């Protein structure tokens, strides 16, 4: 759209920037194509930042440093990364309607719906109606909950009619297993739709949660984008679920995938209430490292098309600064969520753009920050045998079997999650 376009530009015009490096294609045929030959991949891993040295410059030798740090370590991340959430981001309070029965069967297992509203208090175009659902098995104790991000399945619908039915068929019945793998672990979940708190565009900038506290103001370019919102609502929805006797309040997880994979990591990370964490297909901007090149790449983000997901800070380092001048990258961000546990998740099957490998060498890199806790974690610095996973410290990676699709891994979720808990 033309205003995320107009606001892109207005961006660079701020930070005085006069162009950007294109983005990488995903199509072999382009010149612009992105790199999958793992000999050219690594050139900037040497200007990894130092894991372990904190951002005062000294050494970080305990559990005890490392969260000493923890607070300017996201600093960094909110203002040249993701973004500040702004002290005016305000409290939501929520409504709920009756619960009913998730189906027919006679279980005992519930649905309930979530509602809070907000008012601007100048411009009513910026009003919001905010939602999730409530899904809990029934138990006598508090259950775990699993925050669940989705895509809009309005997105499907439109094209039901337009779609190969083989595939519509398997997204449904995807869709459907992982509702009865949560339940039947005596797990509920909460389900939001992030988009209907952010928009996934540049056009929505200046509506939504972020435009409601900027007053439909353009962003300054430490203010939050989209990925850091969506993440917000999550922590929300924690909050929210920590008042209710019906749920374990250690044992709040957090899911995403693809897009809202990167948006998990970071709730992770920044939220350190919830109790793991199941980050699927994240790639570029959630677990795979910015230095390497392969799949994705820092100019897609930086770009008009997905800049909105960034800090507007975060697009000078696809112009006047180079990947290697990225203050932080993807361990330190898998490192925030120590002592938690955590599983990076990746498919085999036409995954390049989200580098499998890097999301591997981005937990292997992070590990010795979970070694401080006494915790363990990646150990090796090559992909396993598809399938095999890297499950025995808190913080785990594997790579299964299918494409772009977390649902391969959510029985290892579950059961990884229960374990490291105990």
């Amino acid at each position: 759209g033309h205003m995320a376009d107009q606001d892109h530009a207005q961006l660079l015009h701020v930070l005085g920037i006069e162009n950007l490096r294109r983005g990488a294609d995903g199509n072999t045929d382009s010149p612009f194509a992105a790199n999958t030959d793992e000999a050219k991949a690594n050139t900037a891993l040497d200007s990894l930042p130092p894991l372990l040295t904190s951002v005062s410059g000294q050494a970080i030798a305990s559990a005890t440093d490392w969260e000493a740090n923890r607070p300017a370590l996201l600093n960094t991340f909110s203002q040249e990364i993701y973004g500040y959430v702004p002290g005016g981001a305000p409290e939501l309070h929520w409504k709920a309607g009756s619960t009913t029965p998730i189906d027919d069967s006679g279980t005992s297992a519930i649905r309930q719906h979530f509602t809070s509203t907000l008012v601007h208090p100048e411009n009513a175009a910026l009003n919001l109606s905010l939602n999730f659902t409530l899904v809990l098995p029934k138990s006598n104790k508090p259950v775990p909950v699993v925050v669940v991000m989705s895509f809009d399945p309005g997105i499907w619908e439109r094209f039901r009619d337009r779609m190969p039915a083989e595939r519509y068929a398997q997204i449904q019945a995807d869709n459907a297993r992982w509702r009865e793998q949560v339940v039947n672990a005596g797990w509920g979940y909460a389900e939001i739709i992030p988009t209907e708190f952010q928009a996934d565009s540049g056009d929505g900038l200046s509506q939504g949660i972020i435009g409601f506290v900027n007053n439909g103001k353009p962003r300054n370019p430490t203010d939050w984008g989209a990925l850091r919102a969506w993440a917000w609502s999550a922590s929300q929805v924690l909050t929210y679920l920590q008042t209710d006797s019906r749920v374990a309040a250690d044992r709040i997880s957090v899911h995403g995938h693809s897009r809202f994979g990167k948006a998990a990591l970071v709730a992770m990370a920044f939220d350190n209430r919830f109790a793991a964490g199941f980050i699927s297909s994240s790639g570029e901007g959630g677990a795979k490292l910015w230095r390497r090149n392969f799949g994705e790449q820092v100019g897609n983000l930086a770009g008009a098309g997905e800049y909105h997901w960034m800090a507007g800070n975060f697009v000078k380092y696809a112009g006047p600064k180079k990947v290697n001048d990225i203050p932080v990258d993807a361990h330190q961000l898998l490192a925030l969520c120590a002592p938690r546990p955590v599983l990076v998740s990746v498919g085999s099957q036409g995954e390049s753009w989200v580098d499998p490998k890097g999301m591997l060498l981005a937990a292997y890199h992070a590990t010795p920050a979970y070694a401080l806790f006494g915790e363990q974690g990646v150990t090796q610095n090559e992909l396993p045998a598809v399938g095999n996973g890297l499950l025995a410290g808190k913080l785990a990676f594997r790579q299964h079997e299918g494409g772009h699709t977390p649902a391969p891994n959510w029985e290892t979720f579950i059961t990884f999650a229960t374990r490291q808990w105990a």
